[PDB]
């Protein structure tokens, strides 16, 4: 059986410089450093750093007075933040750097009272901390995930009206959005394409040629990963099996029994140690040497602050 590696996969420069964050704080304070919500959402990310001392929590009011805290790098809303500033908090953000940009967009159009359009799944933390930067009740802040959305949302002023989008999201069914909001609104402003990152776009178009190739692709991230499992669904779209798999223990052997050629990728927030123990388990189960695909090369990095090297 043939194994082929997706490229790029794994760990992107934002997920990179926040789980830095977690540690360096960890070792320049100890335990513990309290971190609102997953740093990233990767279970064998956050087991280890639970394991040093981290403790994850959804609400500021459960971390005592004095405690250095760290926001995940999915970013918070002003809400969780003005919350954390007037407490004892010493506080870190690790919000991602391309999720800020987009935070900073929204807060433009509030101060402006101009309604703003995202395009996101509910409940997801990053989409909170997005709307999360709107307050102006002149304006409004309205959340879509599809189509059809589009076509029930009504606005105040349409002729004064943006759109941002979550940066881990489908480019294809993004880009459907996208059309159905210019056809609703033809003068709403965005960006030239959306706020998908170059990561997601990268991970979605080596997906795409792995996919091409192996009959069952394996993605290694957690269930809670949107960006992992827009991986998973992709290949799946193009008809060909794919799991989404926390480590090697999760593969069943069915599910490449006489498979000639399978692929496996990793999602954004997933460390390479997995990838090297899955592609163990299906040499394991008869596959040969991991095979690398050619990919566009990924060259960004975002440094820790430096009050925390
Ligand atoms: C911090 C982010 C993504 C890195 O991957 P993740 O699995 O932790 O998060 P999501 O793909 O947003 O669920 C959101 S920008
Ligand atoms: S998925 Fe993109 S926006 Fe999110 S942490 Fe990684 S680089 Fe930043």
């Amino acid at each position: 059986m043939q194994i082929l590696l997706a490229n790029p996969r794994g760990f992107c420069a934002g997920v990179d410089r926040a789980i830095s964050i977690v540690e360096n704080a960890l070792a320049i304070y100890g335990a513990p450093i309290y971190v609102r919500h997953e740093v990233v959402h990767n279970r064998y990310v956050v087991d280890s750093l639970r394991e040093r001392g981290a403790i994850f929590i959804e609400q500021i009011s459960e971390v005592p007075d004095g405690a250095i805290l760290i926001f995940s790098a999915h970013g918070v809303s002003q809400a969780v933040r003005n919350e954390a500033k007037s407490r004892d908090l010493t506080v870190f953000d690790a919000t991602c750097p391309l999720v800020t940009k987009v935070h900073m967009e929204v807060a433009r159009a509030s101060r402006r009272g101009e309604e703003s359009i995202l395009i996101g799944h509910a409940g997801h933390p990053e989409v909170e901390g997005t709307m999360g930067q709107y307050s102006n009740p002149e304006g409004g802040m309205y959340l879509v995930e599809s189509p059809d959305d589009v076509w029930k949302l009504t606005v105040k002023n349409e002729e004064k009206l943006s759109f941002m989008t979550q940066t881990t999201l489908s480019v294809d069914d993004t880009s459907d959005v996208i059309d159905a909001l210019r056809k609703r609104f033809p003068k709403i402003v965005g960006p030239r394409k959306d706020d998908i990152c170059y990561a997601t776009t990268n991970r979605q178009e080596a997906v795409r040629a792995l996919a091409e190739q192996a009959e069952v692709v394996l993605v290694v991230g957690s269930k809670n990963s949107s960006n992992s499992n827009r991986l998973a669904e992709l290949a799946q779209r193009m008809g060909k099996r794919a799991f989404l798999i926390d480590d090697a223990k999760d593969i069943q052997e069915e599910w490449v029994k006489e498979v000639k050629c399978v692929g496996v990728t990793a999602g954004a927030s997933a460390p390479d140690i997995l990838v090297q123990n899955v592609v163990a388990r299906l040499q394991q189960l008869g596959g040969g040497e991991a095979i690398p695909l050619e990919g566009r090369e990924e060259n960004i990095v975002f440094e820790v602050p430096k009050e925390l090297r």
